[PDB]
């Protein structure tokens, strides 16, 4: 089939909304998709500062860049050249509460993504609206069939100012454009995400990720 | 002193999405603040017929229509004429997740209303999308401050066909549009919301709600 | 269908085996109540592990719903369940990460009912109002009352009030099963709750509870 | 210092009762393992309770985080608590309702490792997977260790496999304390986990369980 490339450029536009601040977001980067690594150059157009810690968003920022071993199936690299989506839920352990939605589509060598988030109820005292967090701890994606939908959970931490973490549950349905895309078995991804540079203010971040997908002990 | 007129006018706008699906409801109708009793006309503008259960939604459809006794502080009627917002979760027990969020102003004789909504994550053989829902079950809000911002609880159940039953876990915050409104101390707010008529694609709704305030047992 | 076997005056007596965070304790209960008029106290009495390292609050819920007052239009599951009684099991879930599991089974003999419980609490903060004893009372409930999945369960978020006007919150889920055959199951229904500690002594080796609990129906009913 | 307290080849002995949905039980286990390697295995059997109304596999992480391979720049916090040893509490919430709780106090002498644990659950649905046996076994699952409260923390977000390719959810948390003060603390790292019953009787009476843990950093190459 082909379709996916070595080499693939990335386009990105996030529009939301977190505790009735709106903000518009731009995306561009490129990646590797066989090798499970991306970068994006990321730019607010609308509502910049953000009142709130960056970080909080970086996830919603493609299972597509993965790697993939040859005993496990690529849902998401067998999705293309049509497309794919997926909505997420991201419960924080003080309350906070997001929910964002991403439609995947591609032309030529260039992912097309639009994205949607919302978040509520996060305390003024709370280490988001404070700005108090560092990164993403890594992390492992657990990928399950539930009522023939791929879904994804994973429970992150946040690294908050005085070596302390922060709670984070997550779970993520992936539904392919096309019918008859196999669904895969019970597996791992390894997930690293970081932030390379940024500004005072966040108005312009450069994001990495890096992504390896496994069956678990003792096959690693 | 009011502000509050013992008959107000109501004037809704929602935007929404759910499980991707865009929708658009217009609402209009009339209450009296000081008995807590309201109703109100919806017609759906946009994305009809909606492929889910009506129900999740009524809610979103003001805690002004409430009777408060002289003994506990009215913080909703001392917001006015300037207004609040409240934002809103919903946690259905089978991994659907709604957020939403509502801007209150107020104008004359008429409350104004911009709702937004949005749910991710529900099971297409769930009772939602299945729409297997009959109505909500009478509920009591739990009032309490956290974190200086008023927040209520409230563990409500919705009636399945077969006299089963669909938990869902509800969290709203309440913020006033200017600084200086007194917070009350700890009540209870009893509910009940019931749809009156609608055709058989629920494009067109007539809604109702009854809500008082008291103390709770050993009296009130 | 058949007789409760209830006089409006029963006493109770109660023996409770415990284990908090490591912590072992047992504790004996005697008292009275008025079953129709859904009220009841009780004298309790640390025997083992006194005096507690814990706030006692996090017990008093385990300290009968046939002590609430039913209108005739719901059914009363719970004094229909006698003479030979019921039992029911309870897991408490705090906004903190602590996490208890309890259970009773109750009998009758007599005038007197008889209570056997266990509790069970782990990860408790030791820096969390529980573990630092700065709970001050539990806030009026209510609970809500339904069938899942054949069984009769009971749903609260409870609240601490504790020291400087904050709330600790607590998510409770119990549900209750009859020793006798054919005891029929009621609908949807809400029960208001009450409950208070009367006195004690200065570490909770001796306290006095007391509770009041009515059933209604809900707006715009009852 | 001299010799460490941990052997390359140690042995374990173990007991444990407990109470599920009312069922009491008491089982005791025999094994070896090799704790630099992350692996053993053990020999049960059920004393009292048997057979078991509910599913094996809800009791296989409650039968020791000494077997995991600890490499040379993460912090071995259970290694470094012996000879005295150190004991664990842990809350198990299944998606359906069923909640568990376990504890186990470990100690030491000569090569053998003790274990004294207790398990309590409640509220299992008669037609969950678990009153059912319909479990096959737990998935390889990653567990995240961090400092809560001055206390290590074990996050783990496990799924049982269920007969027919279904999956069932359970969330974990394990809160680790050594009993001598002035052990360090480790940082954040990951614990990749894979348990697995390698024979069995009909009623599950006589169980061969085996474990392999492995500790690292994450991503990348990590």
């Amino acid at each position: 089939m082909s379709a996916i490339k070595p080499d693939m450029k990335i386009n990105l536009r996030m529009e939301g909304n977190v505790n009735g601040h709106h903000f518009v977001i731009d995306g561009d980067g490129t990646g590797k998709p066989f090798e499970g690594k991306q970068s994006m150059d990321l730019e607010v157009k609308e509502g910049g500062p953000l009142p709130f810690a960056f970080d909080i968003l970086t996830t919603a920022f493609n299972r597509v860049f993965a790697e993939y071993p040859d005993h496990i199936q690529d849902y998401f690299k067998q999705s293309f050249p049509k497309g794919y989506s997926w909505e997420r839920s991201l419960t924080f352990e003080d309350g906070g509460i997001c929910i964002a939605r991403n439609d995947i589509t591609m032309e030529g060598d260039t992912f097309y993504n639009k994205v949607r988030f919302h978040g509520v109820n996060f305390p003024a005292n709370g280490p988001v609206m404070q700005k108090k967090t560092l990164k993403w701890e890594p992390s492992t994606e657990k990928m399950y069939v539930r009522d023939g939908v791929l879904t994804g959970d994973i429970t992150m931490a946040l690294l908050l100012e005085g070596n302390a973490h922060y709670r984070c549950d997550s779970r993520t349905t992936y539904k392919a454009k096309e019918k008859g895309v196999k669904l895969p078995g019970y597996h791992l991804v390894d997930h690293c995400i970081e932030i390379l540079s940024h500004d005072k203010d966040y108005n312009k971040v450069k994001l990495y990720e890096h992504a390896v997908a496994h069956s678990g002990l003792p096959d690693n």
